[PDB]
């Protein structure tokens, strides 16, 4: 049954609930962003309204084939009504298109749903500092002490040095990236900027990314693989035997192959600087693990919780244990004595 995290007290409204088929007493069904587990069990046949962002709109009416009369694109930062409540979508600082959503009850109570988001002090400074917020649902993917990782920009500088230095050394060198799901497309944009490429990838991925309102997207990428020496595979794929196959497709092009698998955390973190990365090589393939997060880490997640003391926070993320419920209930109350609200 939907479970009680996924809706909004006050009104008729969901978040990310679309496989439980209809929700009793919904009126309006809200997508934070386009991933599976939040899109789940929407189609064509889906009949309800669906709000969202603009860019994800764009994803369901094309990828989905949700019908169009029921998408309910939002601009963001600006206050509209939806069945008569105010609302207001934020940048979530996740994949393309993410969206965090800030509900003004009837009541006067103020509501904030991060969806998934990785925090950052720039939303200190967007509409959340105007006014009060009682109630926060907040992704709690990363929430304990151990999950610490870089900046998105040191990782990138990481991966342009490693692929710029790579192809230089060696011309009949390939730069494979891996993905599976929208998200982190700086990885392999960024690589191929480097190395005067486009970025070259199937016609289903290429059509998601069509999707993005990516500026100059038309000059980054491509579904011609010859022309290119970035390819982008699915993550499945990011494997020594995935690897050599694809290698054999080139037709002696190139004779080695260097890869990213963009992870989220990885156990690595707590030895390792991002400075101090090797690859797993195996022949002329070598494969890099880097730590391209885009959820919060724990001290991001407890700064900007600090910042905006809500007076009840009701976790989305790593709610199926007791153990797990009963730890990040701890350090929500230790953040709260900490900083004093
Ligand atoms: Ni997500």
């Amino acid at each position: 049954t939907c479970p009680f995290y996924k809706k909004i007290p006050g009104t008729g409204f969901t978040v990310d609930a679309f496989q439980y088929g209809v929700v009793e007493g919904c009126t309006a069904y809200f997508l934070t962003h386009f991933h599976s587990d939040h899109y789940a069990g929407l189609s064509k046949h889906f009949t309800f309204p669906v709000y969202c962002s603009e860019i994800t709109g764009n994803l369901l009416k094309n990828k989905l084939h949700v019908q169009e009369q029921y998408i309910h694109p939002l601009p963001l930062d600006t206050e509209c009504i939806v069945n008569g409540v105010k609302v207001v979508l934020l940048d979530a600082n996740h994949c393309p298109g993410a969206v965090m959503i800030l509900f003004y009850l009837p009541n006067g109570t103020v509501i904030l749903h991060t969806g998934d988001f990785r925090a950052d002090p720039s939303m200190e400074r967007s509409l959340l500092a105007d006014q009060k917020v009682h109630m926060l649902y907040l992704d709690t993917t990363y929430c304990s002490p151990e999950y610490t990782f870089p900046s998105q920009q040191e990782v990138i500088r990481f991966a342009i040095n490693t692929a710029f230095e790579a192809v230089t050394l060696n011309p009949h060198a390939l730069v494979v990236c891996g993905t599976y799901s929208i998200g982190k497309e700086k990885v392999f944009l960024a690589i191929a900027d480097v190395l005067g490429s486009k970025v070259g990838m199937s016609q289903e991925k290429y059509k998601t990314l069509q999707c993005l309102n990516i500026p100059e997207i038309n000059s980054l990428i491509t579904t011609d693989m010859c022309s290119s020496l970035v390819h982008l595979l699915p993550m499945m794929q990011i494997n020594f035997k995935g690897l050599q196959s694809h290698l054999k497709k080139c037709g002696g092009k190139y004779n080695q192959i260097l890869a990213f698998r963009p992870t989220g955390w990885t156990h690595s973190n707590k030895f390792t600087r991002i400075a101090d990365v090797i690859p797993q090589t195996k022949g002329n393939i070598s494969i890099y693990g880097i730590p391209y997060s885009e959820h919060s880490s724990y001290l991001e997640m407890k700064r900007f919780v600090q910042w905006l003391k809500p007076q009840k926070i009701i976790p989305t993320v790593n709610v199926g244990t007791w153990k797990s419920r009963s730890t990040m209930e701890k350090y929500f109350r230790e953040w709260k004595l900490e900083a004093g609200y």
